[PDB]
């Protein structure tokens, strides 16, 4: 198994729907309702939203938007924002069939390695408290909490 | 998520066959082709030749053949054989989604309360050298390398 990463386009589109479909119901099974789950798709993963999202991605070098590619299959992705020099992680998804094998660790060093170019020495997250998965994964990564907003714990890790 | 463990039925069989697909395509995907993989359904996974170990299982003979249910629907299985006064775990699988979540030990525990009733000492099982995952977790619940065979290590327990 051979995994690229590199910048989205829109013939992802389609794959990357179906990425965030399967990566969403799967991690947030305990935690929202179904229909949450898939009103969430249907709203922020529509092919027109998302295309837009792409185009803007490839203009904008202060967008990060990066696929992993396993032998050619795009399987997952990360989004992150750059904004007054600090980075925000907006979005990291993979294929459940795809968790756990550093995937995900290579996806966030792609993206510290364009930080570091760039000089950014501090990236934030938001992560749902009751993701386990996700949460244990950035605290691996050196993200540290500093606090809370409804259900969700903010996180930071320095450079 | 509530799971359920108890003896596989014969009305259990289709839905254990592809457990057994999805789980081994899965598992092996580095390891051997995804051709001999499939190979292994045909052959050793037969609906006749699992129907008659389930049946051995259900008149308690030799065979343990558990299975893991998630809201009344199979997501995994443990099979064991008795022979002496020893046990020989044949297999332990779960769907791909499913793992990581201590299903697995569920399973194993369980067929262990059985084992222990019936006066078992020793358990002992093949894993492929390069399965880490499966490796890791029985490393994990009390095996021990005690030798290889072909392409597995033989762990062993003691009770
Ligand atoms: C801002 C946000 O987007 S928050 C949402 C984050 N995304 C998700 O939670 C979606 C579902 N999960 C995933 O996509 C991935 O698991 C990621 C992106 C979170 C992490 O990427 P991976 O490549 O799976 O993680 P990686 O292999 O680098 O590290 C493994 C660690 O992550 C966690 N983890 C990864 N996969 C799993 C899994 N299947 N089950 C349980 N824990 C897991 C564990 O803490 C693990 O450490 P351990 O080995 O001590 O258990
Ligand atoms: C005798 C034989 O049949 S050998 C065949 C063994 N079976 C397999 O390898 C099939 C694929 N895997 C599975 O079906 C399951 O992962 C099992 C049955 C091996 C273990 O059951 P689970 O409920 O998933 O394990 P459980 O949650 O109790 O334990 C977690 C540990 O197992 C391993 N593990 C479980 N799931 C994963 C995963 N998706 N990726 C990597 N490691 C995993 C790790 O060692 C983990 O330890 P960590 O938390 O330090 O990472
Ligand atoms: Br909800
Ligand atoms: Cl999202
Ligand atoms: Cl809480
Ligand atoms: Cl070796
Ligand atoms: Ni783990």
């Amino acid at each position: 198994m051979s995994i690229e990463i590199r910048k989205l386009s829109i013939e992802d589109l389609e794959t990357l729907i179906e990425v965030a479909r399967e990566s969403w119901k799967w991690t947030y099974a305990g935690i929202y309702s179904e229909e949450y789950i898939e009103s969430w798709i249907r709203e922020k993963y529509s092919k027109e939203k998302l295309l837009n999202e792409i185009v803007r991605s490839q203009s904008n070098l202060d967008i990060l938007f990066l696929g992993a590619f396993a032998d050619s299959t795009l399987i997952g992705f990360i989004e992150l924002k750059i904004i007054a020099n600090k980075a925000e992680l907006l979005r990291l998804y993979l294929k459940p069939e795809y968790t756990h094998k550093k995937i995900g660790k290579t996806l966030l060093l792609e993206a510290e390695k364009i930080m570091k170019k760039k000089g950014i020495l501090e990236c934030r997250l938001y992560v749902h408290r009751q993701n386990s998965v996700g949460f244990s994964f950035y605290y691996k990564n050196g993200f540290k909490v500093e606090d809370t907003d409804g259900s969700d714990f903010i996180m930071e890790k320095k450079y």
